This record gives structure tokens, C-alpha cells and sequence, in this order.
């Protein structure tokens, strides 16, 4: 047993009249997942980098040259939602990653560019996130990897079609 | 395909010499848990709590009665664990949802004890939260959702063991 089977069990002894079960799948994946953020800035802290910073640098990255996004491409492709990203987009730029440039098709409008610091610091902070990923992952077996990779696309599946 | 599978095709031609295939299944359970606490603070707001703050009372709630814990149990049996807990109990003992009460055992020591006003609210609270975690996963097949329980608790083994 684990530690959420364990309160599975204080609920069938504090609430007999209500069934629990599935805080079980819910629970243990939001416990994964902040275990896991634990090990990812481990290796984000190293750069300086929070997680949502190394989003928004490694989207601007993923876009391609000249790595200039707008801000609602930019907020399309990350790989987590969030709030607004008003004062995360201002502090990114104090710090000289991201500039603001002006859209040449609309002058009332803004842009996101990666500038050249975020892009060296970004290059490399990519390369030690996968490495960094793939030693996580190395404890599992193949077998069970590749099945919580497929069972989580289900369930990703049914979150964003709500 | 999904906006994971996008983020790693835009890594397939962005950074051909990387191999980013470990980004995949890290990044649907952290898409996925983010979504999911959308969902679930959707209904904790309908009683003015946030996550932790449904997570510490009903830890307290699960302990038994009298709903008293001490900080080192009270750590050791939430659902998921985050930093320290003192600002975050200061705030639910001003909001009268918990009291700090002298260790008989130890006068230098302090125990928390849920109230009888947070008693009343997470015992409300747990009832509308696992109808909601019921809605949540009843768009997944029951063979789909059984089988990321497990490789989910199979992934929580190894991290936990690190
Ligand atoms: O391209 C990315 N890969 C990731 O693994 C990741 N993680 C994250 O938060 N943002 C991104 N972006
Ligand atoms: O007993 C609990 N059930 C949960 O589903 C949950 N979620 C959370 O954050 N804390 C708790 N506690």
C-alpha cells in the first residue's frame, strides 16, 4: 500500500456512508505531479529558472527563428495553462529574456521575442531538462511507461473536451 | 494527436540532435493535474477554501475524533505535500477553522485541532468534492481509469523511493 491508500482507509472509517474511490486515481496523480515539478526544478534551479519561466522560454524556443511569438501563440502552445501572463511576461523581460516588439501589421499590438540571452540560456537549459526527465523516468519498466503514457492521453482527452 | 504530441513534434524539427521523447508522458500528467485542479477548485470555492485549504482540514477531519494533529502528523498524512505550513495554518486559525492547542505532554509543543466551525465546512466540503471527482472521471472507461490508477501508483513508488 501507498500513502493515498492509506487515507482510502481513514475515509472507510471516518465516512462509512460515502464512497471515496475516486479520490484515489485523482489523488495519486496530483501527488505525482508535484513530486515530480520537485525533481524538474531541482534541475531548473540551476539556471535560475522557475517552471513557468522555462516554459514560456522553451515555447518561444519550440516556435522556431526568429523564436517571436504573440501572446496569445505563446500562451496556445504551452505545455501547462495557467492565469494571466501579464506580470510573468514583465518579469521575463527585467530579466532581459524576452523582449517586447512591436507587430509590424498592427501597431497597437505587441510581440513576443526570445532575445539572445534567453535563447543560449534556454538552449542549454533544454538539453539538462531531458536528460533530467529521462533519469526520473529510467525507474520504471517499459512496459508500465509506455501505458501510463497512453492512459494519461485518455484522460487528458476528456479534461480539455469538457 | 494532442498538444503534447504537437510540443514534441515542434522538438522533432526544432532540436533533431535531442531526443525528447521523455517530455512526453511528464508532460500530459502535469497538463493533466493542472486541469484537474481547475475542476476540483471549482467546486472547493463554493466554500471559500482553496486546495491546501481543503487538504489540511480534511486530513484533520480524517485523524478522527477529536480532529486534533500534531504539525509532524498533520505533514506526514496530506494528500499532497508543498513547503512549510506556517503561514498557510495562520491563516486557517484566523479564519476560525482551526486552534492551536497546548501539547499536554509537552507545554513547549502545540497540537492543531479543528473547530467545530471547520468541522462543519469539510464535512459539507468532502461530500460536494468526491461527487465532483465521480463527474470528473466518469467520461473514462472503467477498464481505462483502473489501469492508470495502477501505473500511476506505480510511477508514485519510484519517486516516493528516491
Ligand atoms: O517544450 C517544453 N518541454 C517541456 O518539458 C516543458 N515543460 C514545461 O513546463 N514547459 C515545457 N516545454
Ligand atoms: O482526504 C483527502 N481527499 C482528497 O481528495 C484530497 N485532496 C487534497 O488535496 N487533500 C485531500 N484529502
Amino acid at each position: 500500500l501507498d500513502a493515498v491508500d492509506a487515507i482510502l482507509e481513514q475515509w472507510r472509517r471516518e465516512r462509512p456512508d460515502l464512497d471515496a474511490s475516486p479520490m484515489g486515481p485523482i489523488g495519486r496523480l496530483r501527488r505525482c505531479a508535484v513530486l515530480m515539478d520537485q525533481r524538474l526544478e531541482s534541475c531548473f534551479s540551476r539556471f535560475d529558472l522557475s517552471s513557468w519561466e522555462f516554459d514560456m522560454l522553451a515555447t518561444l524556443r519550440r516556435a522556431g527563428a526568429p523564436h517571436c511569438l504573440s501572446p496569445t501563440e505563446l500562451f496556445s502552445t504551452l505545455m501547462v495553462t495557467s492565469g494571466t501572463m501579464t506580470h510573468r511576461l514583465k518579469r521575463l523581460e527585467t530579466r532581459g529574456f524576452i523582449e517586447r516588439v512591436q507587430n509590424e501589421l498592427d501597431a497597437r499590438s505587441t510581440l513576443v521575442q526570445l532575445t539572445s540571452s534567453g535563447l543560449e540560456l534556454i538552449n542549454r537549459a533544454v538539453e539538462a531538462h531531458i536528460e533530467n526527465e529521462r533519469q526520473v523516468l529510467s525507474v520504471l519498466p517499459a512496459e508500465v511507461l509506455a501505458a501510463l503514457d497512453t492512459n494519461l492521453a485518455a484522460l487528458l482527452r476528456g479534461l480539455e473536451s469538457h
